């Protein structure tokens, strides 16, 4: 398992499409299954005008959207394979900035496991962080959590320093490389993630296991 966080970690690439005009973004994402990707929300969605709700950016019958691993091997999916965490309260936190992709039952792609028990994540212990910051590979090893925050039972957000844009959504990984949370901000305001709670993991197994 020496290889699996890196060979789990996807680039995305998403294909915006308003009209007939179409604008282009990049971000992460983590191989859970042979066909489930693990995300960040806000590669697909954003505020709405007031911030009452969630929001598809573009227009979600016509975006289109693309996985690729470090091997070279890529594949298609649409908005009706994103299922959103909390999708109407999306605005309210980085608690609900969560999404996961089912792709085609052909997809048998390596994986890496989602950690089988909550374990709390301690100011000082060290994650291992892998994204796409500017669609490039990273990965930063053994990174300081220095700040955590509260967002609700057992859930949990996580400051550690390194992230950049494009890398929202790569896997954070304990000492096992094990799937225990996902970046969420790489930008000049805090780079961290969210450490996935007891609710939040049995949703994600849920998800799996209906495929």
């Amino acid at each position: 398992s020496n290889n699996v966080p890196k060979n789990a970690s996807a680039l995305l690439r998403m294909n915006f499409v308003k009209g007939n005009q179409v604008l282009s973004g990049t971000g992460s994402a983590t191989f859970i299954a042979p066909n489930v990707l693990l995300t960040v929300a806000h590669n697909f969605i954003n505020n709405s005008a007031d911030n009452s709700t969630g929001e598809f950016i573009g227009d979600k019958s016509k975006n289109t959207y693309e996985w690729q691993t470090p091997d070279g091997q890529k594949g298609s999916f649409t908005s009706e394979d994103i299922h959103f965490y909390n999708k109407k309260d999306y605005p309210k936190g980085f608690i609900y900035d969560l999404a996961v992709i089912t792709l085609p039952q052909s997809t048998r792609r390596q994986h890496a496991n989602l950690v089988e028990n909550y374990s709390k994540v301690n100011v000082n212990d060290k994650l291992n962080v892998y994204g796409y910051p500017r669609g490039e590979y990273a990965h930063l090893k053994d990174t300081t959590v220095e700040i955590e925050q509260k967002y609700a039972n057992n859930t949990y957000g996580v400051q550690y320093q390194g992230g950049k844009a494009g890398m929202s959504g790569g896997g954070i990984f304990n000492s096992k490389g094990e799937v225990i949370g996902l970046h969420q901000n790489g930008a000049e305001n805090r780079s961290g993630g969210l450490i996935l709670s007891p609710t939040q993991l049995d949703w994600i197994r849920s998800i799996i296991k209906g495929k």
